[PDB]
């Protein structure tokens, strides 16, 4: 398959260059993969969902998304115009509020929740955690992490958008999990972009046009914009049978384009999210 005239990071993820328009996939399209959204939840109701999003927990008074972040970030995952993989099952888990922010203990409660609820889910290629949140370093947070991760989902987590290792971030830190910086459409590190050892993949994460709330769509930037891409392609993978929750980020990386970043710093890997694809 092929979209034309694609948002310029999903032209990027199927093509060895920078520059290209056109967003190259297979048409399975992620179809029986399951992507859970941990963040400020998701307008189920956008036209551009085509009914395959829905909320399944939220940890505040409503489970409506009331900022557009968790919509955008879903956008980024799998809806039709904006998706990675246009055809996968989303899952809406709120735990941060409107505003966008969250406490530590309910954030690890909402990852607890999805390593148990996927057992109630029927999700035959696999299940995927998107965390596009993150704050200062915490054990805890870190271990919830590993315990997604460990019971058989792959956990894509944000870098963080502090122009600093990521080292002194969390879950960022947590190294079980694919941690996933962000690039611009001229293969540079995005400018806030977090590096250092512990950052598995890149992604783009430089103006990334998807879903917003009201029905609506815009543009907007971050380590963030960059993990749904890596979720979405994992579930992409996933769902073609190519790897596997526990090592897709390994796969992701093995075949990624390498070298082509610029401003990369001495230890942090050189690799750009990449789906191979081949008509
Ligand atoms: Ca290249
Ligand atoms: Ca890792």
């Amino acid at each position: 398959a092929a979209q034309t005239n694609a948002p310029w990071g999903l032209a990027r993820i199927s093509s060895t260059s920078p520059g290209t328009s056109t967003y190259y996939y297979d048409e399975s399209a992620g179809q029986g993969s399951c992507v859970y959204v941990i963040d400020t939840g998701i307008e189920a109701s956008h036209p551009e969902f085509e009914g395959r999003a829905q909320m399944v927990k939220t940890y505040y008074y409503s489970s409506r998304d009331g900022n557009g972040h968790g919509t955008h970030c879903a956008g980024t995952v799998g809806s039709r115009t904006y998706g990675v993989a246009k055809k996968t099952q989303l899952f809406g888990v709120k735990v941060l509020d409107d505003n966008g922010s969250g406490q530590y203990s309910t954030i690890i409660a909402g990852m607890d929740f999805v390593a148990s609820d996927k057992n109630n889910r029927n999700c035959p290629k696999g299940v995927v955690a998107s965390l596009s949140l993150g704050g200062g370093y915490s054990s805890s947070v870190n271990s919830a992490a590993a315990r997604l991760q460990s019971s058989g989902v792959m956990v894509a987590v944000a870098a963080g958008n502090n122009n600093a290792d990521a080292r002194n971030y969390s879950p960022a830190s947590e190294p079980s999990v694919c941690t996933v910086g962000a690039s611009d459409r001229y293969d540079r590190r995005s400018s806030f972009s977090n590096y250092g050892s512990v950052l598995d993949i890149f992604g783009p994460g430089t103006d990334i046009l998807s879903t917003w709330i009201g029905g609506s769509t815009r543009s907007i930037s971050g380590t963030s914009m960059a993990t749904p891409h890596v979720a979405g392609l994992a579930a992409y993978l996933m769902t073609l049978g190519k790897t596997t929750a526990a090592s897709a980020c390994r796969y992701i990386a093995d075949t990624a384009n390498k070298g082509d970043l610029s401003n990369i710093p001495f230890g942090t890997v050189n690799l750009l999210a990449y789906n191979n694809y081949q008509a």
